[PDB]
């Protein structure tokens, strides 16, 4: 997989943001993480660490995998780096988001995930409160 610029657009929620990609508007959804949605239980603090991880960076970098690049909605499906800390780990290592939306072909990180929702969960961090 290959880093790509983007910049920052807008926050959304914790597990989606609007970048610029390729000079163009893109809403991108995390790949491999579910965050609550900011009506539900730590939805608000997950929208919250997203933000601020995406506004304090000097660099955003998006990473495809090797499947499909967008979704039913048109939003760009990637993994999100913040000065070269991924964002969706970050989220599931703080016990913000699940490890979720596993497809095949989309989930060369899902190990790499798995590991940190463990170590989330063992630390009985937030949502594993
Ligand atoms: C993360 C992800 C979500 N989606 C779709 C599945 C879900 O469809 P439904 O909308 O029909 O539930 C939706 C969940 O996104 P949200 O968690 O942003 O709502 O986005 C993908 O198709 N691929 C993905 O990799
Ligand atoms: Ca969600």
């Amino acid at each position: 997989l290959h880093k790509e610029p983007a910049t920052l657009i807008k926050a959304i929620d914790g597990d989606t943001v609007k970048l610029m990609y390729k000079g163009q508007p893109m809403t991108f959804r995390e790949l491999l993480v579910d965050t609550p949605e900011f009506n539900e239980k730590y939805g608000p603090e997950a929208s919250a660490f997203t933000k601020k991880m995406h506004e304090n960076a000097k660099k955003i970098e998006v990473e495809f995998d090797k499947g499909q690049r967008t979704d039913k909605y048109g939003r760009g499906l990637a993994y999100i780096y913040a000065d070269g800390k991924m964002v969706n780990e970050a989220l599931v290592r703080q016990g913000l988001a699940k490890v979720a939306y596993v497809y095949k072909g989309n989930n060369t990180h899902e190990q790499l995930l798995r590991k940190a929702e463990a170590q989330a969960k063992k630390e009985k961090l937030n949502i594993w409160s």
